[PDB]
């Protein structure tokens, strides 16, 4: 609602990073990530976890030419959907869903038809040993403009424990609390 933490990331970037205390890193075989976004950028990732050093799997929410998706990994290759109908960069507010089963995902902006992806043949499940969750995408040069507002990852409200302070929480960059 209302109470929902918001942050506002500026034209030089920012980061705000959650990093699991080391025996509390999650494997999932399924996943659902939300967030509230305004923003007028043509590219920039607004969200990205990441596997321990040494594993390679991630999932990664962005934009892309104005149009946003997720492209994730879980041991194979890298798997997209994408919201290729359009654009979300019309600095009006919008929420994204996505939800991953093994390889499957959906994705859905607002109210529109939802986007599904099923990949064939023989597939990997789990998302092997979570290790962060990096917001704003300076950290890989694609930075995020714009306004985030009660993200959701897998049942952490990220951006209201930033507010609260959470001791695993790092801010840096251009970003900050509304
Ligand atoms: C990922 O998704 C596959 C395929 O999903 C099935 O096919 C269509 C996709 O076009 C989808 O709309 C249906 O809802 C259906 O689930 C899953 O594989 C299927 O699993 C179901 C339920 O266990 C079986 O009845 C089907 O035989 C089976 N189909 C195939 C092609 O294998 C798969 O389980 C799922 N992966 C995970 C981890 O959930
Ligand atoms: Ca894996």
């Amino acid at each position: 609602g209302p109470g929902s933490a918001t942050y506002i990331f500026g034209k030089s970037g920012g980061l705000i990073l959650y990093t699991w205390p080391a025996n509390d890193r999650p494997s999932t075989r399924s996943d659902r990530l939300a967030v509230g976004f305004s923003t007028t950028v043509k590219d920039g990732i607004l969200v990205r976890i990441d596997s321990a050093p040494g594993l390679g799997d991630f999932l990664q929410l962005h934009i892309e030419q104005g149009k946003i998706g997720v492209v994730f990994n879980i041991g194979t290759v890298d798997i997209s959907i994408k919201e290729e109908r359009t654009p979300v960069n019309d600095g009006k507010y919008h929420v994204v869903r996505f939800t991953r089963n093994g390889a499957n995902a959906t994705l859905q902006v607002d109210n529109w038809p939802v986007n599904e992806h099923y990949p064939t043949g023989r597939q990997l499940t789990i998302f092997n040993t979570q290790a962060q969750i990096a917001i704003g995408g300076k950290d890989k040069g694609r930075l995020f403009q714009g306004q985030l507002s009660g993200l959701y990852y897998d049942g952490l409200k990220v951006l209201n424990m930033a507010a609260e302070n959470n001791p695993n929480i790092k801010i840096n960059g251009s970003v900050r609390l509304v």
